[PDB]
């Protein structure tokens, strides 16, 4: 268990939106992957270089009232200011009633819960969301993590039918984290791969009944993750994911994971 | 199992409301808690004091088609009416064929189902439904259990902003059965706190692939529960619960899980 | 692993309505049960009879993007042409990075992807969808399969209130396929019977954490199944099935799993008067 610290940024963007950054002018939508191991304690030094309130509010990990994020708890963060936020994590182990503790390693998320209304509802519509992923003890790494946040009728905040794509090569072990937000609920598709509705993703054996699917219901601050390999059983191609809300995917919740030879070429595809 | 026996009671209340109840007057919604092992037969007197038909159907639970509770197979109550409905609960176990039977414990429910509709639409919105709880044998039991309801866009059929809170102290091994109804769907969250999404909210032991999660979607006559340590690695607070449909959360669907210190003290909040 | 090959045909049938058959003249909605066992390939010669281009996109299975369906990969079928989709499947197994591969095993369905629009929404909503169910070794085989699809507010395209129904006997054991498409989300319960949420619907043992339920949230392009026991601890009746949430139940999303006796009666069926 390492004690860590970073510094995270919330920021209007030059557009309409609000991002959360490692660095000032640095802010992106979803803001930065936050990756910690079972055990290690984060320090969040939280700027809010905004002219109204915002906060801090992280899903599933150890955390006291105190960085809650909330007004309810004081503990958002007026304009300008600085917080520091603090996230602890907690390996499983046998407690003393004889009951098994679950670990804090999952697929969770961070958002602001004061922009717009006291549940964030203002600051999630307008991109201050990022995800958080908790690794346990051997956990399997992988080549690369996408973000894939459905937020209301937007993916990551991006127009219709315009992305995210992601791309990778035949065979690599691809990690999404898949977040949702905001009013309405979708089901996540993913057309060439599958995976098991379990806490990582992938079954951990024969004997692991999870239900394996390639489509899945999800409301809001709702997340989970799963890792595939890239291709698999399938080959190269422009592979699309969307939500498969018949109007939403009409409307443009639709990217492209677009899955590369080892030569970097892929089948010939018409996107939108 | 034993058998056992109870009445209950169905009654108008205030405000267009219908309430289950154990007691004559003393309907509540939620209604009150069921809780049995697996293996017990319950039977319920059941009394309907309202002057429409109104019936009892349970989700989970063993039940002949006399005790459906639907008009389909005759199993409602004419006004003032009575009828003695029978649930009966099963272990797992190995059928002949080496298959394994799922027993019946789970966090499970029961509501009417002829009120306003045929369905219990009307029945529903007012207020009968309550939670019914079957333990397996070596279950962990709890200090308390709290049922929150999500029915349309109220709690409990609460207004909105009104709870219900639920008290503990750090330490308490507190259990929630979590029931939803109506027309919405939702997504129950609660900070500071997780579960496993499996039977019991807590994992088996190590081997258990389970999500451990802090927000569930639920729709309608969905059910499902969990236990935790109340201030496990948080501390004590002011711990809210709430739907995490953002409309929903900002019209009211919020309500405080209130974990005390052991010198009953909290640490101040709003 | 066997290599099967299927002829599948898409055509439109009354009152704006369109299926998948496995004869032309024979369409249904929801399309042919279509069953595999892990490791099997089929190739499905789809003729496209209808004057709008349409296609065959799979959950689940392995494709390649040639099979895909969509406009993206130009894999949909002209009016009046065929084109050999193929699908595959495989067994698990460990990967070697030491991880366990999934199998294709599942309940999974098939529809299309190009009428209407570039997600097949006005296909879905006219009856362009079917079941696949692919098997493990092992895995118990039923006596009957049933399919149910939530299609926005409809059970298999048919009029509200109108079931499907379906009949059994006392200790048969039965399978249902439960698919949902459209634009709305439902929970699918069922009266007297429940089931586990896993890959089979039936908990492998003792040891098997997944939940028992019998009300289960669904949205567009989910698929489970489960098998149960029919009339198991409960008896033979007529065991209703619907959409939980309220006004669809009100509206129609019902229908009845019937539940004989093995004197062949149904307890409190009773379609016609007696004389006194
Ligand atoms: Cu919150
Ligand atoms: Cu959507
Ligand atoms: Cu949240
Ligand atoms: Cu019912
Ligand atoms: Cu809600
Ligand atoms: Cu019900
Ligand atoms: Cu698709
Ligand atoms: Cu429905
Ligand atoms: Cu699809």
């Amino acid at each position: 268990g390492e004690v860590r610290r970073i510094k995270l940024y919330a920021e209007r963007l030059a557009d309409g939106q609000m991002g959360y950054g490692l660095e000032k002018g640095r802010a992106t939508i979803p803001g930065p992957l936050i990756e910690l191991n079972e055990g290690d304690t984060l320090h969040i030094e939280f700027e809010n270089t905004m002219d109204v309130r915002a906060s801090l509010q992280v899903h599933g990990l150890d955390y006291e009232v105190s960085s809650d994020g909330t007004t309810l708890n004081k503990s958002d963060v007026e304009p300008g200011g600085t917080r520091t936020y603090t996230w602890r994590t907690h390996a499983p182990g046998r407690r003393s009633d004889g009951t098994w503790r679950a670990g804090s390693a999952g697929y969770w998320h961070y958002h602001d819960h004061v922009v717009g209304t006291e549940h964030g509802t203002g600051g999630i519509r307008k991109g201050l969301y990022g995800p958080v992923i908790v690794r346990r003890k051997g956990d399997v790494l992988p080549d690369a993590t996408h973000t894939i946040v459905f937020n209301d009728m937007l993916i990551n905040n991006r127009p219709a039918h315009s992305g995210p794509n992601f791309e990778a090569t035949v065979g690599d072990r691809v990690e999404f984290v898949m977040i949702t937000h905001g009013e309405y609920y979708h089901t996540f598709h993913m057309h060439g791969h599958r995976w098991a509705d379990n806490r990582t993703g992938m079954l951990t054996g024969p004997d692991d009944p999870s239900q394996v699917v390639d489509n899945k219901i999800v409301g809001p601050a709702d997340s989970f993750g799963f890792q595939v390999i890239a291709g698999e059983g399938v080959g190269a191609g422009a592979w699309m994911y969307h939500c498969h809300v018949q109007s939403h995917s009409d409307m443009g919740m639709v990217g492209l994971f677009l899955v590369k030879k080892t030569d970097g070429t892929i089948p010939g595809y018409e996107p939108h």
